[PDB]
């Protein structure tokens, strides 16, 4: 089996906090945080490991932030190569609020990374055996020129380096611009804003993602809809699968599980059915990361 | 295409209204209201007459609100059958917040109904004709004891009028409790509710519709998913439409836009599969705006015709 | 003593409900509203009721909501007048979420009054004797025009009715443009608007105050600040009362028990001061509408 | 004028971050931070500093944050004495929302402190020359027994140190236990908290405040009334200052302000009433703002001015 990696330009610590109640002005008491591994990239790492399976998580790591980052991806046997970073591993903050229930999710950017960090995240990249996966997963940090994400997935699949993005905005376009993308996995916010209008008809996705396979811009588009499911679309095949009828409690980590998921499908060379069988099980038992009894319990009734 | 009547004992006629911003304590200025017409069986009809079919809304009315109520299904040409009640009909709110676009619904009992009007309310159902579907819609207000609404619909279909019923809580308990209902449309939480458990596994929606319609109390059991469309059960069928990959702007009047529809394919024989889809099309239509438009016919016909 | 009325143009019949949390989109099931007189006159005339005085309501009321109104107020013996309107008495709607504790008050405006319904009630003032007191207070309803509200403060005026103004926006002006109107209570943002700038600095509102005495537009103007009391200001003396360092637990009923209070105490020839402290007590009073109890032990605080 | 020193056992270098909605589940897409540094005694060096005064800010610094932290402090030219901590300094959240203008403050403990770090910071506590002033204000972070809190006071005090207390919970209480401070500013639910009893009746914070001062805990008590100023409390006097009637638009940093301002009063021997006004004045003054300006030299003059 092939070996897995990815890629978070930005990543972060996150904090993971809980408050009685949510009210504008007034200090929120909020308990000491837990802290918890962000980033997409990391968190399709972290989902691989839950599915039974290893992918190095490839990272910017500063300060006590970034080392605290990689020990609790340590702790949770997640192999990671990192770049030292001068500014900071920043912290997104994850608010529990008791009285409701609900929890908010502040998402700020990564910590900015300057051009020679980048060059060494690049170094690190191009360190990854040819035809071993790459996900490319997350937003783009402040520093990072659009040019610079296309250069780096140029420069890894030049090298037979199979790379899987999951970003959005305009990183999302810079990354899939020079094509032959292995898998891209656009919500449908980033499907619409990739492909540069509204998707308001009912085959508007399916029309969005078979032109971008068409394009030649990625072999796989999997646009994942939520409590839909996902339409998975190859130069073959186009298919739907939606979750069972459960749930939802949580949306938190939903994109990064199934990502995993579908990417430890790749890796595997599964069918697309397979593939996005699997992404949807991941997903969704993501919203219950990830669990591998969940994910297999949604996979079993998904394969039925 | 048989004749078919809904019935709401709870109606309302709800203000819409806008107000720049929401927060506790305060005064918040709202707009002057726009009215809608609330109610499970009275927005099914709606839904029906924006589909092409014709619907005969069977409500109490009371005072000026029951007044503007019939005006505007009047305005909106949906036929009634309204009793005059004592007891107001009784208004929730719907607040549109602007500035940030979200929309809050306050749902209150409906008016109450004496022992008389609710006679009067069975004879006009009981008016309506064997074959004759009747969608039994919304909550069940105050002043009605559930047995009256076992003992109506038990009447109903003594005289061959085909009932598909739309509730929660008791009242759907007690509508099916009957049986022989011909199409039941819980949502999850009420198929939840309904069958007393929860439902966590993958296939546990699908054996808590196989179960009310094996129980003999539903011919018919389309448990309606939200965005996942809706899972349809059959003596003989299992079937989930998924709604287009659309994301909805709102979901006020998604529930009795897919029954007025199923209830259209019910009268005109479909399918259980083309019930459900045309269900889907038409709750799903009603996510596409904010208000109370409910599905329009386009909306319905374009996702519909997808789904197929 | 002198008689007191009210007039509420703008009266409603407020449901109050309870519902266990808020969010957007979903129903909120509310359970039956509890019906409650709603409207600034209406709810001067019970703030007075309260504390130990009377004061009929003269208001338009409307279908069966408005004979609810009608027969809440009998049940709380407020003495009332009213005219029957064509439009049905409308609805306020006080939500209280068990899960902050916070409650929230969606304020619709009252129902429309057509020429003849307001000439009814014009009718009504104008049948208030000489030296009675009339609290006009509240929003102005759809259909009436601003040069109504003028016309009948200026009749109520011309018979020797004193006449004691709280509203807000044009209907404020309004109520105030004729002038010689006996008490006015604006609120902060009240006075602001009716003076036409932000009171940014820390005279303004003084100064907006004995501005409009100075021009003869009111005798009295006592501006309440909320948590900060009142400044009452007078062609003689200025005045800010303070509450005493307590609560507050809610705000509903406050500026309408400051008046009734202030207006029993101008019926009672009661001097700036203690028109204010009184006012003040009954306000903050309403914070813990105000209860005699509440208002006397606020009041002898104040006047210690 | 004698020197004046803050303590900050947590402080924080906070995030503040814009994002045009507040909902749940949702990713709230946040602007990229603007630090602001947090903690009590921070803010009151900071306010004192914005007042034409110097104060300077005694705290554990730790990490790239804590570096930046007294960057911070650097470019407001406020003296700082810090020892370096090995747990990183900790962060809150402020975010405005712009569809609503709402600010919230997500407000988490500060860095852990060892023993030795703590054993540094009463160190530079105890390197103040008698006479000096030092405010001791914020939470108690993690590490740190509430004796060691006390010790340091009655260490510094013994000293000749004059120390003025803001703080809530155990830390106030035992910040308070040691006696002789000379100044301490609960706000209403701090002042309750201490007193251990509601303040429900008009003349109850009053009594609470005189029970204090009485007791010999502290010397002068102002209890902080938000928008309705401050009671301040004397061995001899009571007075109560209420700011002029400005609607503040922020509460961000009028405690600490109104510290900072007091402190400086006190420096200078006002008497109670201008030591209070002056509070007032700040304290008011940093809530014409939203953000973490504090009370700019301006606006407490104005409004110190009007309260005098
Ligand atoms: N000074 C103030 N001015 C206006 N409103 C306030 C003030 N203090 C508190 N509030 C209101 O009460 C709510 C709860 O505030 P709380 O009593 O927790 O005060 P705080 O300033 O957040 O905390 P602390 O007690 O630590 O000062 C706030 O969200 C705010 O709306
Ligand atoms: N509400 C839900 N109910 C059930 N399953 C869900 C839900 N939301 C997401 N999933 C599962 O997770 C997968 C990915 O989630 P989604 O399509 O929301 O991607 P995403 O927006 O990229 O996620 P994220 O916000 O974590 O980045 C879905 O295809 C589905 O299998
Ligand atoms: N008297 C008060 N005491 C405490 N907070 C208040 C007071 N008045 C207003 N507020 C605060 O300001 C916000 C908006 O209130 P606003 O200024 O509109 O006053 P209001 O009482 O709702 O309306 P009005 O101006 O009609 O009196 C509310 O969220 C509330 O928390
Ligand atoms: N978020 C959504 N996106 C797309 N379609 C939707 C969504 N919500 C509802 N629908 C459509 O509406 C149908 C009925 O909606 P739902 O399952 O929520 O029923 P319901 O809860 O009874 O509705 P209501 O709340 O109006 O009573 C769904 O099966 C689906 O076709
Ligand atoms: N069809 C739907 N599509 C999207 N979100 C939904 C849907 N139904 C419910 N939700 C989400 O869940 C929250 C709680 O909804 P709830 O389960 O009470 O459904 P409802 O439509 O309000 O009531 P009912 O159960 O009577 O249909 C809603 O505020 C909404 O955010
Ligand atoms: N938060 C509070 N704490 C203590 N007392 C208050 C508070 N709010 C109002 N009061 C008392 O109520 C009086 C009137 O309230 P306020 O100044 O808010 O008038 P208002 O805005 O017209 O009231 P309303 O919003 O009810 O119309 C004040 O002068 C004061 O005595
Ligand atoms: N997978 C999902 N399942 C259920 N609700 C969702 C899902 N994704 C988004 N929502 C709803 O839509 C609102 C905004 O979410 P948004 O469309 O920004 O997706 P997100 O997951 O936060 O961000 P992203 O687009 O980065 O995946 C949230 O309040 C949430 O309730
Ligand atoms: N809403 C307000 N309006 C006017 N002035 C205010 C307001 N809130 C606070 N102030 C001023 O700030 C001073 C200190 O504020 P407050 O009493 O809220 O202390 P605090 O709760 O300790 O502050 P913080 O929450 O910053 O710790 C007040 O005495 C007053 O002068
Ligand atoms: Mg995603
Ligand atoms: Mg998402
Ligand atoms: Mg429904
Ligand atoms: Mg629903
Ligand atoms: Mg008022
Ligand atoms: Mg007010
Ligand atoms: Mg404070
Ligand atoms: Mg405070």
């Amino acid at each position: 089996m092939v070996r897995i990696y990815t890629l978070t330009l930005a990543p972060s610590l996150d904090s993971a906090t809980i408050t009685p109640q949510i009210y504008p002005e007034g200090k929120l008491r909020c308990t000491a945080p837990v802290f918890e591994p962000g980033g997409g990239g990391i968190n399709v790492a972290r989902a691989i490991a839950h599915l039974g399976g290893s992918a190095t998580a490839i990272f910017p790591a500063g300060g006590a932030t970034g080392e605290h980052l990689v020990s609790l991806l340590a702790d949770e046997n997640v192999p990671v190569a990192t770049v030292e970073a001068k500014d900071w591993t920043r912290q997104n903050l994850h608010v529990h609020v008791e009285a409701s229930g609900e929890q908010y999710r502040f998402v700020m950017p990564g910590a900015a990374l300057n051009e020679d960090e980048f060059r060494q995240l690049e170094e690190q990249v191009l360190e990854i055996e040819s035809g071993a996966i790459l996900v490319i997963s997350g937003s783009l940090p402040p520093g990072v020129k659009l040019e610079k994400l296309t250069q780096l997935i140029s420069a890894a699949q030049k090298q037979g380096i199979r790379c899987i993005v999951d970003s959005s905005g305009e990183a999302l376009s810079a990354a899939l611009a020079i094509g032959n993308i292995e898998l891209v996995k656009p919500n449908q916010k980033e499907l619409s804003a990739l492909v540069n209008r509204e998707l308001t008809q009912p085959d508007d996705v399916r029309k969005a993602a078979q032109e971008i396979v068409n394009s030649g811009k990625a072999k796989r588009v999997v646009v994942s809809l939520g409590p839909q499911g996902a339409l998975g679309v190859d130069s073959e095949n186009c298919i739907q699968v939606v979750p069972p009828p459960v749930k939802s409690q949580s949306t938190v980590g939903a994109g990064d599980s199934m990502v995993g998921a579908m990417t430890l499908k790749l890796a595997e060379n599964a069918s697309l059915e397979e593939m996005v069988r699997f992404g949807v099980a991941a997903g969704s038992a993501a919203t219950l990361l990830c669990s591998h009894d969940d994910t297999q319990k949604i996979y079993a009734y998904l394969s039925r």
